[PDB]
């Protein structure tokens, strides 16, 4: 056996995707590739203290390293070992750092079925920002994971398959294509909207968020986009009605919105209004696609990408990581920003309904900042000495034992 | 007819997809709805008087009034009456205002064959910007105007015609597909990336650009979007050596920087750099879906949307047009901005090789911008008192008449 489970924990478990978690969690952590040892140990060690600081032995995590990537391999010769994935499939919840790509984080999202894709981005006190005014960013974004024309069905243009469907439209549906063209089918799934618009409102019955708005293109793509946007109000109204208002409601004769705001708004303008009124929006619910384009345009407008966290629930588990690349030129070097995966295992306490702890490290963080206490990649620019990886995390754990 | 044709006039004869324009070119224009009248009359009063400062008399615009919208309506009981569309075939340029939809715009697309959506967004100097430093913004995006999922062919899940489809993926080409599934085919044309990056090459030529960028998603729709990226390389090095450079080519060795560059890069990441440093951009390809994303982000980078201008080309004909609304909050009370629809004239005279007059239009805005002589619409951001619609155009031409 390459791994020891820890005989005093207790694997967290699953009701209806309730996530039902134990005073003793075993949680999974894979280290990862370059600078992840460095930035994840920094991360196990700052939660350990928000979990302390906040409940007092009377929860506490049980961490189980897993291997994965480059140590497994220098290790045991299989860069996803099988008994790396019979602790996946039986714990459920990994935090991972960064994984090089010589597929182990696809590996990992299909066996656990990791479908929604989840990025919080939030404004942190004291950072550089592109904005003038980026004080307001308080945001988070629900993709569908696997669902847009990601699935990959597309041919090449001179392929015999696109013959068969250039054939296929032209006399079976009547429509009209030319022989030059490159062919993909993009597919929009009832079931696959309907499960990450229950998680979308879910999440912000438990966090009590809100507004929850629909990012869908659907007056120009009917059937797929304008199907989602459908869908997505379907089974809001029909399963979580006593707890949200469709927006033309309160904009009506039953108002009162004293709970989540159910509304959607052309993908258009949205580019627009997140750039301009990111106010304007909390938990935007979209595509694949749109998902992956309006994503990296919420993290810009606050820089510093690199110092967010991400995750990717499913039915019954989760993963969650920092929002970077391995960095192999910085790597053991003390110098990394581990912020973005100390990120990650915040997002996994409030995914935990654990937000004490998840509130004292975004506390501690903001404090930090607005403090100078920073790692080189930003102190840089905020003209002070900055702090190495080891020290920074150790900042915020000093900070954290004084709320 | 109902239209007295300029008999001093001549017909653009664009043949070379260069526009070969006479020192009496016949123009078409159509007021539009709303503010229409006003903010249109005050564009083709600014024009003249850029085309007189700089040409004196040895050019003039030959103006002809068509009728589109509710003023054809009104004059002659059709939305777009056969009269105006003999007009818009011989002469085929056209400044228009804007038009509700009870449309005219496409039409007009359609039998002009305009395929090429042009978005030129750039900073002016006292408008107010959510960007800390939108100085060094001047882009151009070049959008393929009719050629993927906005072609149309989709589905409803609930479609025979869909179900004949998700039978044809199963039956031919062996691909598994839920039954709960919209679908939507999209289409990537070798033809039509060719010519509208040939506009885009042409456009970098003739007015000393100096950077194309192809914005695509190749990483995970090689068929298509990679396609398009494949063929816009193809056309460029094939059709323009002279012209430009590859980024893979300079620095692989011999520079000759000294032409237009040309690169690529994937659209995920393209949405965080026009937020953070913007100035990396120039000249934008991208296809349809993508330039229609990437136009409203950017263009959100210097707020004043309405101050914008655009343009839709085709092989031989133009279509210019504020980017905004028929306002008919503000309709008749000589209130509304006409910097976008001067804009659109300007990018119009760009087209036409008109430079001069161009750079007149430009200066004189910023310089009434940067001395606080505006409409409404920034004067209450910017203390002062607002001017008129009138008066703003007024104040222009007296301004140019120094410059």
């Amino acid at each position: 056996m390459l791994y020891k489970e820890p005989e005093d924990g207790e694997k967290i478990k699953f009701d209806k995707g309730k996530w039902i978690v134990p005073n003793k969690p075993v949680i999974l952590y894979i280290e990862g590739d370059g600078i992840g040892p460095e930035i994840t140990n920094a991360a196990i060690k700052v939660i350990n203290k928000a979990v302390e600081r906040a409940y007092g032995s009377s929860r506490e995590i049980k961490w189980l390293e897993v291997y994965a990537g480059e140590k497994a391999e220098k290790l045991v010769n299989d860069r996803f070992p099988k008994e790396t994935q019979e602790m996946l499939l039986k714990y459920r919840v990994v935090l991972k750092g960064p994984l090089e790509t010589p597929s182990v984080n696809v590996a990992i999202r299909l066996m656990l079925d990791l479908y929604a894709n989840i990025r919080p981005v939030k404004y942190i006190e004291g950072l550089e920002s592109p904005l003038k005014h980026p004080e307001k960013v308080d945001m988070i974004i629900f993709r569908e994971n696997t669902d847009d024309l990601y699935r990959g069905i597309e041919y090449p243009f001179n392929s015999e398959e696109a013959k068969k469907i250039r054939d296929f439209l032209r006399k079976e549906l009547k429509v009209e294509i030319e022989d030059d063209t490159g062919i993909g089918i993009k597919v929009m799934s009832k079931y696959k909207t309907q499960r990450i618009t229950r998680l979308a409102i879910q999440y912000a019955i438990e966090h009590k968020r809100k507004k929850v708005t629909i990012m869908h293109k659907g007056n120009v793509m009917k059937y797929t986009e304008g199907a989602f946007r459908e869908w997505a109000y379907e089974v809001a109204l029909k399963e979580y009605r006593d707890f949200i208002v469709t927006e033309e409601e309160i904009n009506q004769g039953k108002p009162d919105q004293g709970k989540i705001i159910l509304n959607d708004r052309i993908a258009d303008n949205m580019f627009q209004q997140i750039i301009i009124r990111p106010e304007e929006y909390d938990i935007i619910l979209a595509p694949n696609v749109n998902g992956d384009y309006i994503s990296d345009a919420a993290g810009a407008l606050i820089g510093n990408i690199g110092m967010l966290g991400g995750a990717n629930i499913g039915d019954e588990g989760g993963m969650f990581e920092a929002i970077h690349g391995t960095a192999p030129k910085y790597a053991g070097k003390n110098v990394a920003n581990p912020t973005g995966i100390i990120k990650a295992g915040e997002l996994m306490l409030r995914w935990m309904g654990w937000n004490e702890a998840a509130d004292l490290i975004e506390k501690a963080i903001n404090m930090a900042i607005r403090d100078k206490k920073v790692t080189q990649d930003i102190a840089r620019f905020m003209g002070v000495k900055a702090l190495g990886t080891k020290e920074y995390a150790d900042e915020l754990i000093k900070i954290m034992d004084t709320i």
